[PDB]
């Protein structure tokens, strides 16, 4: 069943505790801020993008992500960075492009998709 919403960021997507993404129709983009006392380098981040599926977080540590995405992504016009101040970013290119999706993974409470304002 559906359970308690989340008021959509100006991005059209959420703002969770751990991570934030906004979309539109056709894609994605989320931001993971990582709090370490060291440079985070591509070796400490297991990150996996599949098709319906997105794992991000850092080595010997629960994963900060790790479920099933809304909807279909196509993985090779997906990617992944980690960008300057432990910023990890990912972009996600939705497979049907015309769909606005209501959360990242199926663990997360959706955002109340009626408060999206397609202009942005």
């Amino acid at each position: 069943g559906s359970s308690s919403k989340l008021k959509p960021n100006l991005g059209n997507g959420a703002d969770l505790p751990n991570y934030r993404w906004t979309q539109t129709l056709s894609e994605l983009d989320l931001a993971v801020p990582f709090c370490v006392n060291f440079r985070l380098k591509g070796k400490d981040m297991v990150v996996d993008i599949q098709r319906r599926h997105l794992r991000v977080g850092l080595k010997g540590q629960p994963a900060i992500i790790d479920g099933e995405l809304y909807n279909e992504v196509k993985v090779e016009e997906s990617s992944w960075l980690i960008a300057d101040g432990a910023v990890v970013t990912v972009h996600l290119e939705k497979i049907n492009k015309m769909e606005w999706w209501s959360r990242l993974v199926s663990s997360d409470p959706e955002i109340n998709t009626k408060k999206i304002n397609p202009e942005n």
